[PDB]
């Protein structure tokens, strides 16, 4: 079809009005003090939320450039709440700091990719001025501090979460799921957790979370692609049968066979949700077979001459559950037998011990790892059903908060680590003087969280921005109190993690659009 | 699609020029001198209403901001009529007053968080007020007073609640059900109650009360999540031939099977509503038994093995009538036998004795005392059709008001006691100016209601409120005598659950709206 | 939908000029020197008629707002006429006389409220005096001149009216149907009449009696809710094949079946009509055995476990006529057995004597006074179709005056008797200045109907008006011969019936209008 093309300043500043209205909206909610933005539903009341996610999700404008400015913030910022489970609408506002400041200098005349190689380099810089400004969360104690924190101050879910990383370690797999009753439970399965997401976002039925939840379902596994429905007729036949539903775990599933699946799903015919085989190559190959070994299934090989035709239900493995999301795939409590499943760990172990490469011994460390390791399986325990989903809520939430502060600790929250990393940085310079530019844009935006947060709360961004500059360390402003002091020890902190992956996506972003001088789009 | 995105004042006046709309619509019905709206109906003759709830249903708005704002106090309004039977109307004309000059606030520079903090201390000191003020309804003769009040004077109404509160107590079950003839009728019946609605309303028959009723129908119970209608083609066939309704009591149902039943039901081929089981986890499965026990029904365990299929008509339970809305399901007089029922409350009690915490206890406690207590059921009795019907509504709404007064008390109505409390609340102070004038908000606020009445009966309000702060406890104005005086002695009176509830929500979405600074909604096209 | 509000004067002036369009358009038709309304039906050449009632009908306006305002006086006007069989025109022409002084008067800044309790007084007072003024009508001879005067001075009409009367009585049910020759007969046969009305206005096969005529038509009888369309299939597949019509009498007929009974039986694949079964409760049960043995039918009974898809033709009764209109249903020469009846008539008469309560008896003398009684049958004759349909007519409209009469007398006609009353009430007041401005907004208004119809003869209506008050009694002026006397003598009269109605139902909907403040309708989008 016909394309509008724009080119230079006049692309820029539409992409900018973009961003600003995005932006915009999603910063005023930022902070303690964070004011509600209202999303109509046409369908019932409108909602009033304080989440800068939700209000992002439904930010699309009419003007196909602006939108196209929009989108490609969102695309970005999105990427750091999938890493660290937080920081969305900080990259929002900092990509937008960005942009502004760096737009401001390619009008005077500045070479729009020294100031991206000067942005970069600040935050390159920044990223290691965090790493020093970071405080390790090691032992137990601390670990359970930053999940009640995480857990708006619920000692019990702090808890929950110290307990749980007890039991399967720092880098195993927890999981949550509904109590059965008052008391909490914490129980170990047989399981795995692969970094594999849903093949197609239709497959979602729990829409809070964004992710797929499937109820003793069963699971086929084929090494192979699965292009047509015609050969899956006979197996999803003797799944409709026994009402259960399938996880289709193949090297692939697309064309028809895809199309159906998500059709059929949405109709509520048979429930069903594909994912992709974990890995490449040879290794895909052997994964799949830990799969079914712990799901006590038979894997459908085309190269031993096994065709999808001949699959019976005894073939198809199965589980408690299966929680799916964008990146993630986790089997809980597979049926596989105890003999069956330590029998291929020992397997694997003596392959460790004939392994000739050094990668090749990794690589079987961490399937045994997942074998071995099993699950945690969190059951969130309360008086009311209500009660129960708004708690298993908050330990879903300070999981992943926890998870990250273990893995590049903690540092000051309310946007102080920001504008304290920035002021360690006054003296870098870069090769030319439009490089040295882009750091002072770079710099001058790590503020914009704080301020933003402080302006929320009605106060003078530019004098608590100058007060916290005046300290050292992770001494900062609790907008909550209006006190000023150690931002860790008041309770005030976010995961090294998600500030760093907040800045660096909305620099990645912000860079992109500097240097960009021409936009395609459709016509009105 | 694209959306319209508004921001800061621009966006608030629009949220507040709905509101208006809505407010102004409703407001005009406020009191015993209140005005007529007419509702225009697509196919017909107009509707002439002074109820303030048929108005609010009705209110659109084109703008979609303006739409927004007066859809947020509808949905928040409404919740005070769902807890108390009443307030709707006074929900909306305090979240209107207390918008209006929070906005006015905003505009001034206030800063609106400050705002928000001041109104909700106010309120919390004004229901702390409310409660000091409020006279306890407790002997019998009080529960009649009320209801008869609240019957719109008729002693027989406020008789009838008495005496169906003096069978099965004051927290017990009490239904009304169409009279046979012109003698009224109260008897208690094996029954129960849980709190559970329908889960779609396109199971609703009765469109007047909003609720589900079904004659004579089966019960199923299964202890499952029910997607799929395969699995109970052979227990829908079978209801078919004896045709009966079917209540189905499951886990849940959703998906597929949830549809199915929706369009079935609409079509007329099979009679069918379902709402989920009571509790959940463990508690669940033994209140599952309960209803068993009590309809005379056996409960399809899969836990067991048990399927759906293998279900047949004896494995139904089944009762003489079920009652269901959007939060509770009555269960009226089931089969169960009375040896059978008599022995699991025995048995529940035994496990009383082994109860080690004491919130075991009274959950166990909660189970029996539904088993046990039965269901009140109120026939009412009239000479005419149109006279019985008529006479149902008061009673149905009267008993709704005199269950919220032995719960809260009563206190002076007439928009008197939200005047008495605001007035004793002057001293009441913040932690900053902003705040203090948020107090002042919600305490000038708070005058909205009883200004209103006096106005729709075309007296000077700034002269009677001004009279009323004058005065100390239930002193008020009798809007329909225009004598002032102790408005319980008048019989000018609400539930302190109404006033309570209909300020709580008001100030909810005021405070909401007050710290709004962004609307997304579609365009136009 | 999104909806368009307006409120105070902005609304009532909407409403007011919808009122005048209608008035304006029915009013030119009233007094003997009426004016024709020309009524276009778009298939074939235009009506021309004097009947205020076929003008009324088609009255429907393109604002929104202006057109409630006509449906509302239109709704309440036809009441009048429903009862008494004339006066619509009357409270159409009263309703925007009280309406118009009315709204001027809020306007002016009296109370609404105030107002109405001002004119309702004035009202209640009004028809104190009509009942003073009232001449009974008893004797036959009087009877048969009120029936002669009713159908335009022919005392053929007035004789039958009166021999119809004298067999079955005054409570008497009579009938007209269509006369086989020249010579008119009368003939008492098995039948009954119950007030229950049509359930869609779209039955009517009769508009110009807004009646449902059914000719030797099947009659179903279930005591139960038919809400689905599935149930009556094997029914219905059974009547048309027959070739005959279907009356459904059940406890209601609504949802779907109502629908689909509506839609079919204008596609004329078959001729349904459905009306509720008599009384409520236990006495719903019985009267529909006594419709079953009148007509030769049998009932379907859910609770004896009778389903209506094994109902056969069998089951059904049947009469030689059925004529329903908006409130009551008459059933005409049942097939049932002499034998079955005065068999149940004993059996009745067996439970009179078992009667405990005084309004047990009441309710079954009643009900055998009906079986008994039966219904009288009046076929009109004449020398041509024509003239036949033209004097059946006459009758029909003749027979609902005579009876109205029976019950409250008759009193002036031409507008005297309201504007002779209203002079009676010069010192009425009430307890405020505007209650006062209220009565006499009332008061003035009575003057409407005479001054309209002196108008309508190119005479001063100041003038008369001016005369008729100077005289007493049922002293008027005949606007036909232009002379002054008693208008009972000269034969212009109504029934006292018809003018009391034509007054309250007028000042019922003023009354609502006046005190109405907001009005909600949809865009004309
Ligand atoms: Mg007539």
């Amino acid at each position: 079809a016909a394309k509008d093309v724009k080119f230079g300043n006049d692309a820029r500043v539409k992409m900018l009005r973009g961003v600003n209205v995005l932006a915009d909206a999603v910063k005023v909610t930022l902070g303690p003090k964070g004011r509600n933005v209202v999303l109509d539903k046409s369908f019932g009341a409108p909602t009033i939320t304080k989440d800068g996610v939700s209000v992002a999700r439904e930010i699309e404008l009419e003007d196909k450039f602006e939108n196209m400015g929009a989108q490609m913030v969102k695309e970005v910022a999105s990427k750091a709440n999938d890493a660290a489970g937080d920081g969305t609408t900080t990259a929002t506002v900092l990509a937008q700091a960005i942009i502004t400041e760096g737009l401001k200098a390619v009008a005077a005349g500045m070479n729009p990719m020294d100031l991206k190689r000067g942005i970069d380099k600040a935050v390159t810089a920044a990223v290691e001025e965090l790493k020093a400004l970071s405080v390790p969360c090691s032992d137990s104690k601390a670990i359970a501090q930053v999940g009640t924190i995480s857990a708006n101050s619920d000692e019990t879910v702090g808890k929950l979460i110290a307990e749980a990383m007890d039991k399967v370690g720092k880098e195993g797999v927890i999981t949550v799921e509904d109590g059965t009753g008052l008391q909490d439970e914490l129980d170990v399965v047989e399981g795995m957790q692969f970094d594999r997401g849903y093949l197609s976002p239709y497959f979602i039925n729990k829409p809070e979370t964004g992710a797929v939840e499937l109820e003793s379902p069963f699971i086929l596994l084929a090494d192979k692609k699965i292009s047509n429905i015609r050969e899956m007729l006979p197996v999803l036949e003797a799944v409709a049968k026994a009402g259960k539903p399938l996880l289709i775990i193949a090297e692939d599933v697309e064309g028809e066979a895809l199309a159906t699946l998500v059709v059929n799903t949405m109709r509520g015919i048979v429930k069903v949700a594909a994912v992709k085989a974990p890995g490449f190559g040879d290794r895909r190959k052997a994964m799949l077979q830990d799969i079914a070994t712990l799901t006590g299934g038979t894997v459908i090989s085309e190269e031993i001459g096994m065709e999808l035709e001949k699959a019976t239900l005894e073939d198809l493995g199965q589980a408690k559950r299966v929680v799916i999301n964008k990146d993630t795939t986790t089997i809980i409590d597979g049926v596989g037998e105890e003999a069956a499943i330590q029998g291929r760990v020992a397997q694997i172990r003596q392959q460790i011990e004939e392994a000739t490469s050094d990668y090749d011994r990794e690589k079987l460390q961490e399937r045994v790892a997942k074998l071995a390791g099993g699950v945690a399986v969190i059951k969130v325990g309360a008086a009311t059903e209500v009660e129960m989903k708004e708690k298993k809520a908050r330990v879903e939430d300070a999981l992943h908060a926890t998870r990250a502060a273990v893995e590049e600790g903690v540092v000051a929250g309310g946007g102080v680590a920001l504008i304290r990393v920035a002021s360690k940085l006054a003296d870098l310079r870069g090769q030319n003087e439009d490089q040295n530019v882009g750091i002072k844009v770079a710099l001058r935006a790590m503020e914009a969280p704080l301020r933003q947060i402080v302006l929320n709360c009605g106060e003078e961004p530019s004098v608590v921005a100058n007060t916290v500059k005046g300290g050292d360390g992770n001494y900062g402003y609790n907008a909550a109190t209006e006190e000023y002091g150690n931002m860790i020890d008041m309770g005030i902190l976010d995961p090294t993690k998600v500030t760093r992956s907040a800045l660096q996506y909305a620099a990645s972003v912000a860079g992109l659009m500097i240097t960009t001088e021409c936009m395609v789009t459709d016509l009105p």
